[PDB]
C-alpha cells in the first residue's frame, strides 16, 4: 500500500487476486508464457506486458507513487490483451469482466 488513495489501490488489487474474481481473473495472475502459449509474435505486438503479480510486486516494492500510476498499469494489462487478442476469444471476454470489477471500484477512489 502506502498513501489513502494507494491503499484502496491495494484493496482493488486484493479483490481482482481473490477467490471471488478467479473464474475470469485467472489469464491476468502472472506475466503471459508467449512461448508456452505458442504466441511468437505476442512480444512483437506487446512492447509492454504486464499482468497482477507485477502490478502486486510493484505495489510491494513502493513502486507506484500514486493511484493514476497503479491504474495506468492495470489498464495497460486489459489494452494488451484487447490489442493482442481477436475480440471473440475467451480471454478478451474474462479482460472486459475483470475490467468491469477493476473501473467501478477504481471510481468509488477516496478524495
Ligand atoms: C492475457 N492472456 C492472453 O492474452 C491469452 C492469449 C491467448 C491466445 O491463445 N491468444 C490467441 C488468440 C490470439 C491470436 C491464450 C491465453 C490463455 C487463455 C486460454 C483460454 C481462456 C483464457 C485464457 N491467454
Amino acid at each position: 500500500k502506502l498513501s489513502e488513495q494507494l491503499k484502496h489501490c491495494n484493496g482493488i488489487l486484493k479483490e481482482l487476486l481473490s477467490k471471488k474474481h478467479a473464474a475470469y481473473a485467472w489469464p491476468f495472475y502472472k506475466p503471459v508464457d508467449a512461448s508456452a502459449l505458442g504466441l511468437h509474435d505476442y512480444h512483437d505486438i506487446i512492447k509492454h506486458p504486464m499482468d497482477l503479480s507485477t502490478v502486486k510486486r510493484k505495489m510491494e516494492n513502493r513502486d507506484y507513487r500514486d493511484a493514476q500510476e497503479f491504474a495506468a498499469d492495470v489498464r495497460l494489462m486489459f489494452s494488451n490483451c484487447y490489442k493482442y487478442n481477436p475480440p471473440d476469444h475467451d480471454v478478451v471476454a474474462m479482460a472486459r469482466k475483470l475490467q468491469d470489477v477493476f473501473e467501478f471500484r477504481y471510481a468509488k477512489m477516496p478524495d
